[PDB]
């Protein structure tokens, strides 16, 4: 019932040590957008795993020109203040909804009307462990060989398929999605 090519893929070379469960996306992504706001994927995969188990999320580079470099390091200062929850609707929003992020100082204004102030978003922006964070997410699409989002990886083996799921009703393809990340997690 699940069956490899069908679901899920499988890598060619593995990634060892990589997380157990691994999402990219891009705020210029369009699906990523519905995985967000629509399909509440991530909550909905979190729901059917063990309860001890770490769902990781990063942001990639190859969407949206030089703007995609500053979204990844601007989610890599919402990891390392651990606000992803507050700014991640109000960026998708700002660069697909309402186009009004296009540049590295709109991204900013986003996570100060959020409630991060200004000089700790940029004391963050330049830190160490900001600049390490960028280098984690960059390695992780680069070691999977990711050419385009949304994807997620488990135990950086298994590579979720959603176009050989059934896509004709929402709620169906996210509980055959959640449904299949608790398969491969078991693995
Ligand atoms: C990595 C490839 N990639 C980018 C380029 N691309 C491919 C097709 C369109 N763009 C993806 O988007 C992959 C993809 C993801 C999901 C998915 O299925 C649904 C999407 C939204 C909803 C809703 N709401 C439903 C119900 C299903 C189909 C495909």
């Amino acid at each position: 019932q699940y069956e490899d090519g069908k679901q899920y893929t499988t890598l060619e070379k593995p990634v060892a040590g990589a997380p157990q469960v691994l999402e990219f996306f891009s705020f210029f992504c369009p699906h990523c957008y519905q995985f967000e706001e629509v399909l509440h994927i991530s909550d909905n995969v979190k729901k059917k795993l063990p309860e001890g188990v770490k769902m990781t999320k990063y942001h990639v580079n190859f969407m949206g020109g030089d703007l995609g470099k500053d979204l990844t390091q601007a989610w890599a200062v919402a990891m390392a203040l651990g606000v992803e929850d507050k700014v991640t609707v109000p960026l998708f929003e700002g660069v697909q909804k309402t186009q009004t992020i296009r540049s590295a100082s709109d991204i900013r204004d986003v996570f100060i009307n959020a409630g991060i102030k200004g000089e700790e978003y940029d004391a963050a922006w330049n830190s160490f462990v900001v600049k390490s964070l960028v280098a984690q997410q960059e390695k992780a699409a680069a070691d999977v060989q990711l050419r385009g989002v949304p994807a997620m990886f488990v135990n950086g083996k298994y590579q979720l398929n959603p176009q050989g799921m059934d896509t004709s009703n929402m709620d169906v393809f996210v509980q055959q999605y959640a449904d299949t990340v608790k398969y491969l997690s078991e693995k």
